[PDB]
C-alpha cells in the first residue's frame, strides 16, 4: 500500500480520446512526491495537435499521489487498492456544452506508476468553448470531495471544475468519479473528506511538439486531528511556568 | 515574502539522524500562525524508539514563524527567502558531552511549508545526558541572537539553550548557526535583534508511537519602534485637557 | 488570572470590518501596564484608507489592562478570565445614525495579549459625521458602567461615548457591551462599579499609512475601601499628640 | 526502429550451451512491452535438466524491450538497429569461478523477436557455486551501464551481477558486453546512461519440465531531462496565484 | 511429426491448373524454418506466361510450417500427419468472379516436404480482375481460423482473403477448406485456434521467367497459455521485494 | 537431356562380378523420378546366394535420378550425357581389407534407364567383414562430391561410405569414380557440388531369391542460389508494411 510510495515514483500516462470524431492520443511522464503530495510531469499529444484543450484534460492526465496527514492515513483509498491498482471512471459534464467520459486503470508496472486511460467526448459545439479552443491556458485551485461506496468496495468522488473563458468569464466542468479497487484484497474505506488541489501549467520552450508542463500539489483534509484540547491545555500550562 | 504567512500554513517536518552510530528519522506536522508567532506541531520517529531525549531535537525541529512587530518587518530574513526558501545549518555543542551538526532546507511545496533536516550527532557519551536519557521532558524560554552576514546574504545566529536535567541540574546546549537563501532574488538583511522563544512540551494520550507535541511561541524583538518621544508627549498634553 | 498583567505585556489588535458595505482591515500593536492602567497603541489600516473615522474605533480596538485598586481586585473580571480569555460583544448606536455590532475575544497568544475583532455597521447616513468624516481627531474622558450578569458568567456593560463634531456640536455613540468567558473555570463577577477613561490620539510623522497612536489610562473606581471611620480616627488622634 | 515496439511483441528465445563438456539447450517463449519496459517469459530445458543454476542464465536469455523515456529516445541504440538487429556478445567472469562467454542474434523474424545464443563455460568448479546448484532461486535489482563504441558503431556495457548463495553469501558475476549491429544502416549511439532492472523468477505448478519463468521491467535513466529550472520556475509562480 | 520440423526443411511445390480452359504449370523451391514459422520461396510458370495474377495462387501454393507456440503444440494437426502427410482441398470464391477448387498433397519424400497441387478455375469474367490481370503485386495479413473434424479425423479452415485491386479497390477471395491425412496413424485434432499470417511478393531481377518470390511468416494464436494468474501473482511479490 | 527425366522412368540394372574368385549375377528393377530425387529398387542374385553383403553393392547398383535444384540445373552431368548416356568408373577401397573395381554403361534403351555392370573384386580376406557377411542390413546417408574433368569431358567424383558392423564398428568404402560421355555432344560441366543421398534397405516377405528392396533419395546441393540478399530487402519492408 503506502510503502510503495515514500521516495520519488517515476509516472507514466497514455491517453486514447475521441472528442466528436476528432481522435488523439496522448503520452505523458514524469514523477510523484506523495510525502510532499507533489507531481511534476509533461504530456504530448503523438498524434499531432490536440482538438481540445490542454486544461480541459488536466483532471483525466494521479490521486494515489495526494499527501495524507498521518492523521488521516486510515482515509488513503488511492494508496491502499496498491500495486495492484484501481479503475477510476468519471463522466464530466461542461455547462452548456458536450461531456466526456473517462475510464482509467492507474496501477504499478515495477517501478512505474501507470495512468491508461481511454476518453469519449460527445454533444459538444463546433464553435463553443472546448472545439473552439476559446480557453485560458491556466488552472484554478479546488477541492474534491470524497466518500466511501462500500457496495462496490470503493469510492464515489465529486467536484466543480473553472475553466477560465479567454473573454473573462468560466467554463464549469462538473466531474462525477468512482474509484474501484483492481485487486480483491482489502482496501481503505475512507470517511468523508476532500483533497485540496493547486496546479500550475506552462510549457518547455525546447519542445515543438503540441505538449503541456504540469505542477501539481494536493493535500488530503477535512478529517480533525483531535487534538484541539491538548493544545488548549498546553496554552494553560505555559501562563502558569512563565 | 511575508505575504505567503498572513494565515495559517501547513507545516511538514521530515529527519534523518545518526548520533554515536544510532540511526533514526522523524516525520513532524503541524500548522504555523505568523500573525501569533504560533506553532502546533507532532513529531513521530517513524523508526522505532528515538536514541536522544525529544529536548535535544527542538531547535532543530521554523524560524519563518515568528511575529515580526510592523515596525520590525525590514528585518524578517526567514519570509524573504520564501518561497524558495533557505538552508539552516547549525552545530550544537552539548557542554561536557557531543555535538549535533544539522543542515535544513527550509521552503515551500506548494501551500506547505516543509523542514527537511539532516543531523549528526558524534562524540556523546553512552551514560552521558543525551544517551543516557537523563533530561527532563520540558523546555526554557530563550532568546535567539540573530546578526546580519552579507558575505554570504544571509544571518549569522547563536544562543545557548539550557535544558533541565533529571538531577535538578542543567546541560547547556551552545548553538552556532547560519542561514543562507535558496533563490538568487533580495532578501532583506537584518540589524541586529533576537527572537523570543517559549515552547511547551506534551504527550498525546491517543498515540502509542514514540512522539512529541510541541507548542511553541517566537516573536521578534530588541528594536526600537522610537516612539518613546511621541508617547511623553502625548501625556504632557492630556494633563493640559483634563 | 491577574498575575499574568504584574509588568509590561505586548499588544496585537485585528480588526475586520464592514461599514455600509465599505469593507476594511485594521492592525494594531502595542504595550498595556495594568500597574499604572496604561496602553500605548498604534493601529493601521491594512487595507488603505479607514471608510469611518478613527475615533469612531477606540472602544472596538482592552480592559485587561484597567489599573483596579487593591481594595477593589475581587471584582477585576478581565483578568480573572485569562489566560483563556473572554468574548466581548458590542451594539453601539450612533445618534441619529447608523450603528456598530462588534464581536471581540480577547486572549493570550503565549506572552502576547490579542484582541481579535469582527465590525459590521449598518444604516449610517453617506453624508452624516462618520461617512462623511466630520469628527474631530480627538477623545473625551468617559465613565464605563460594569455589572454582573450571572446567567452568562460575565459581566453587562453600559455608556455613552461623545465624539466631537467639527462644527462643535456632539455626537453620541450610545454603547451597549456583554464580556462572556472562553473559559469553563472561575471568574471574579464584580459589584457594580465603573472605570473611568481618558485617551489621546496622535498620527506619527514617520507614518505615512493611515493610522492612529493611542494612549489610553483606565482606572477602576465605585466601591469605598471603607477605611473613612480609620482615617477619621487617626486625625483625632493626631490633635492630642501634638 | 523504435516503431517495431509500440505494442505487444512476442518473444522467441533458443540457447545452445555447453559448460564444463555439460551440454545443454533451451527454449523461451515470451512478450515484450517496450512502453512499460515490460518482458514475461517461460524458459524449457529441451534437453533434460539443465546443469547450472536457472538465475545464471537470466542475463543472457532482450535490451530491446527497456523503456527509454522521452527525452532519451535518442540513445536507444537497441531498437535503432531493428528489424535487422545487433549482435550481443559477453565474457561474464563468476568470482573464484568459471566463465561464460556468450553470442547472441537479437532481430524480427515477421512479427517475432528472436533472440538465438551460443554460450560456452569452462573453468568452473565441479563443487563450486554453480555446478554444485548453490545459488537460490532469486534475483537481485541492478543497473547496467551503457557507453557508444563509435569504432564498432555500436555500445560497450558493464555491470555486476549478484547472485544470492544458499548460505546467505554472494556469488558475484561480472558482466563484459557489446553490441553491434548487424544492418549497414544508421544507429543511435548513446551517450553514457544506464537501465535500472528487476526481474522475478517463478516456477509453472502445471509444467514438469526443467524450466523458469520470468518477469522483468526495464527502465533507462540517467541523462537529465533539463526541465528542473522550469518546474522551479513554475513553483513561483504559484506563489504569486494564490 | 513435430521432430521433422526441428530444422531447416527444403520444400517443392508442383502445380498443375486450368482456369476457364488456360491451362499452366508452376514449379518452386524453397525452404521452410517451422521453428520461425518462416517460407522463403520462389514459384516459375514452367509453361510460358501465368493466365492468372500470381497474389491469386499464394494460399494455394505449406502450413505444417507454421510456428506453434509450446502451450499450444498439441493443436498443430499438420505436422502430426507427417511424414505420410494430408490432403488439402479448398473451394475459394473470388467475390463478383470465378472459383478456383484446388486438391494438394503435402508430404515427405525423404527430406524434402513436397506439396502437389491441382487447380481447376471456373466461371471468371475474361475481363474481370483476375483474367484481366488488374491485381497489385502484394499481399494483406490475414488470420486463418482452425476447427477440428472429428468425423474425418482432419480439420476445417476458413478465411477471407483481400487482393489488393490496381484502383484501390478489393478483391475479396472466400477460403474454405479442409485438411485430412494420408496415413492411418494418430493426428492432433486441434481445439478452435488460428495461424496469423504475413506475406512478401517480389522478383529475381536476374530471372527473365514468370515467376514470383514469396516470403510469408506463420503463427498460431487464439488459445491462453493460463499463467496470467502466475505473472499477476509475481508483480504483487517485487513490490514487496522492493 | 533433363527433359528425358521429368516423369516415372522405368529402371534395369544388371550386373556380373567376381569377388575373390566368387561369380555372380545380379538383375534389378524400379522406377526413378528425377523431380524427386527418388528411387524404388528391387534386386535378385539370379545366380543363387550373393558371396558379398547386399549393402557393399549399393552404390555400384543412378546418379542421373538426382533432384537437381532449379538454380543447379547447368551442372547436372548426369541427365546432360542423356540418351547415349556414361560411362561410370570406380573404384572402392574396403579399410583393411579387399577393393572393387566397377564399370558401368548407364543410358536409355527406349523408354527404360538401363545400367550395365562389371564388377571386379580382389584382396578381400576371406574372413573379413565382407567375405565373412558381418555387416549389418542398413546404410547410411552420405554426400558425394562432384568436380569437372575437363579433360575427359566429365567429372570425378570422391566420398567415404560408412557400413556399420554388425559388433558396433565401422567398415570404411573410400569411392574413387570417374564418369565420361558415351556420345560426342555436348554435356554439362559442373562447378563443384554435392549430392547428399538416403537409402533404406529391406526384403520383400513373398521373395524366397537372395534380393535386396532399395528405397534411395539423392538431391544435389553446395551452390548457392544467390537469393539472400533478396529475402534480407523483403524481410526490411515487411517491417515497414506492419
Amino acid at each position: 500500500g503506502e510503502e510503495l510510495f515514500t521516495g520519488v515514483v517515476p509516472i507514466l500516462v497514455e491517453l486514447d480520446g475521441d472528442v466528436n470524431g476528432h481522435k488523439f492520443s496522448v503520452s505523458g511522464e514524469g514523477e510523484g512526491d506523495a510525502t510532499y503530495g507533489k507531481l511534476t510531469l509533461k504530456f504530448i499529444c503523438t498524434t499531432g495537435k490536440l482538438p481540445v484543450p490542454w486544461p480541459t484534460l488536466v483532471t483525466t492526465f494521479l490521486q494515489c499521489f495526494a499527501r495524507y496527514p498521518d492523521h488521516m492515513k486510515q482515509h488513503d483509498f488511492f494508496k491502499s487498492a496498491m500495486p495492484e491498482g484501481y479503475v477510476q471512471e468519471r463522466t464530466i459534464f461542461f455547462k452548456d456544452d458536450g461531456n466526456y467520459k473517462t475510464r482509467a486503470e492507474v496501477k504499478f508496472e515495477g517501478d512505474t506508476l501507470v495512468n491508461r486511460i481511454e476518453l469519449k467526448g460527445i454533444d459538444f459545439k463546433e464553435d463553443g468553448n472546448i472545439l473552439g479552443h476559446k480557453l485560458e491556458y491556466n488552472y484554478n485551485s479546488h477541492n474534491v470531495y470524497i466518500m466511501a461506496d462500500k457496495q462496490k468496495n470503493g469510492i464515489k468522488v465529486n467536484f466543480k471544475i473553472r475553466h477560465n473563458i479567454e473573454d473573462g468569464s468560466v467554463q464549469l466542468a462538473d466531474h462525477y468519479q468512482q474509484n474501484t479497487p483492481i485487486g480483491d484484497g482489502p482496501v481503505l474505506l475512507p470517511d468523508n473528506h476532500y483533497l485540496s488541489t493547486q496546479s500550475a501549467l506552462s510549457k518547455d520552450p525546447n519542445e515543438k511538439r503540441d505538449h503541456m508542463v504540469l505542477l501539481e500539489f494536493v493535500t488530503a483534509a477535512g478529517i480533525t486531528h483531535g487534538m484541539d484540547e491538548l493544545y488548549k491545555a498546553m496554552a494553560k500550562e505555559t501562563a502558569a511556568a512563565k
